[PDB]
């Protein structure tokens, strides 16, 4: 049984992986939140999704991307000119190998920091053993 | 079998209890939409996610939040000074016992009623039985 | 075994299917990205979630819709009055029969064309077989 759900804590910025550190949901502990990098121990088919809130009063842009292991398999950007909450989100659905890492990265922005409300997060689960 | 998926017929406000009353989707039937609860029959883990639209027009702000009985597990907000459509969404993986009650909770703000057309969803499904 | 995830590399505007042509998974080949459609090929309940980026500096509002053959099953807007980048997003649980086409359709407005960097993505997976 894999899968996890955490929250994002602190605020970030920049050009960083996330690490979501208020950990829900962590079967099997393959998510690691010290990384903020969900780790492949089995072959197989699995689904992520992200929700990541920009930092308001503050900017006006920001995206984050999920990665696998150093390729980009998902983008997103929040953009707002008047400096308002948005979000970028995204899932999606990847074939892993073992040892593959999947993560969310900030691609430039400024990222929500949302204490124990959990407004930013990063989900996943198996849903096919090769 | 455990799956379902409803949209929102009308337009709400304020701080209450989200009736998606718009049901598309109920196996088992443990969704009620007299309630806007997901009622737990089975151990295990589930993913649920959400997207509520915003009224356009009237307002700037608008949150949204899932709970589980009395406590928030994801929170999101929709935010547009010029008072545009835009979404509180999130996505969640939660491990559950018999009797938990999963829904989504306004936190303020105004939501947008699309009679059948589903602008605004809850959705769930059981991913792991214990 | 049935999933699939699939982006959007050119841009689109108007009252279309969208093809999401840069596919990234999948199985079984039910998704076709010649036509933007998934076909069901086994009686079943299915998850299908959809993010779709409206275009930047050019107009202001989008509107991204699931279909399950000719019917609405979920609706999504983007809108921003100084032409920002949003999202049109949503996320279903659908019952299908053998033959039933699902797909994302533009209801007006821009999309944004994200070539090989999927911003506009389009996924989907079997829970239950019948």
């Amino acid at each position: 049984k894999i899968a996890f759900y955490a929250g994002l804590k602190r605020q970030h910025e920049g050009y960083e992986v996330l690490k979501f550190d208020d950990v829900v949901t962590n079967l099997g502990n393959h998510y690691d939140p010290t990384t903020g990098k969900f780790t492949c121990s089995i072959p197989g088919i699995y689904f992520f999704t992200y929700h990541v809130l920009m930092r308001g009063g503050d900017g006006t842009s920001m995206w984050a991307d999920l990665c696998k292991n150093n390729q980009v398999r998902a983008s997103a950007i929040a953009q707002d000119a008047a400096q308002n909450y948005d979000y970028a989100s995204n899932s999606v659905v990847l074939h892993l190998e073992p040892g593959d890492e999947v993560y969310i990265k900030l691609d430039g922005g400024k990222a929500h920091g949302g204490n124990n409300n959990k407004y930013s997060t990063f989900s996943g689960f198996i849903i096919y053993a090769d």
